[PDB]
């Protein structure tokens, strides 16, 4: 792909983070803590899952960023509406305002309803995410495999401003402690 020139500098929004997440000083890395991180509760924080939003809001244009997922067993990545539900149980689906892929139990899937199997021969260490607001497109790329396409959501109905979306996953296994990192341009 040739989307690299739409690169945007994404930072994480502490106020949206689940209370167990640890966001780095530069707001470019996040990992699951082993305990509550001593923050107050608020209506923005994801309560049920280890999720956080980027600070940036997009309502037009073309945007590209990359995320490092090295040595994680489980994660969700993509974009979501600014107005997604924060509290309680929900599924990641376009009907609920999410355009995401994930890793879980050694398989990769797109967050359609129901979920779609992905075909990845080279497990990615970094994921590229491209959003074309006007076209209604969200695409995912395997940076480890020379930028190969993973999945395209098309005919997207964003229905509001979009925010970068992240889930570091639980760490019940002791094998999923590694961070998500926003990679440099
Ligand atoms: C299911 C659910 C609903 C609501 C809340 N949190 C609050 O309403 C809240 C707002 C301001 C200060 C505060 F401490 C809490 C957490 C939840 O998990």
């Amino acid at each position: 792909h040739h989307h690299h020139h739409h690169m945007v500098h994404i930072t994480l929004d502490r106020n949206t983070a689940n209370s167990w997440l640890i966001i780095s000083k530069d707001r470019r890395q996040v990992r699951m803590g082993d305990t509550h991180q001593n923050v107050s509760d608020n209506k923005e924080r994801f309560s049920n899952y280890p999720m956080v939003l980027g600070a940036q809001r997009f309502s037009s244009g073309k945007m590209y960023w990359e995320v490092d997922v090295t040595q994680k067993e489980a994660w969700d990545l993509g974009v979501c509406r600014d107005s997604v539900q924060r509290k309680g149980q929900f599924s990641l689906s376009p009907e609920n305002g999410f355009w995401t892929i994930w890793l879980w139990q050694d398989s990769y899937e797109a967050g359609t309803s129901p979920q779609t199997t992905l075909h990845i021969q080279v497990p990615p260490c970094q994921i590229g995410i491209f959003v074309d607001y006007e076209a209604g497109v969200v695409s995912f790329y395997n940076i480890t495999d020379h930028g190969s396409l993973i999945y395209t959501f098309s005919e997207c109905v964003f229905a509001g401003p979009l925010r970068p979306f992240f889930n570091v996953g639980f760490n019940y296994s002791g094998g999923n402690a590694a961070p998500l990192k926003l990679c440099p341009l």
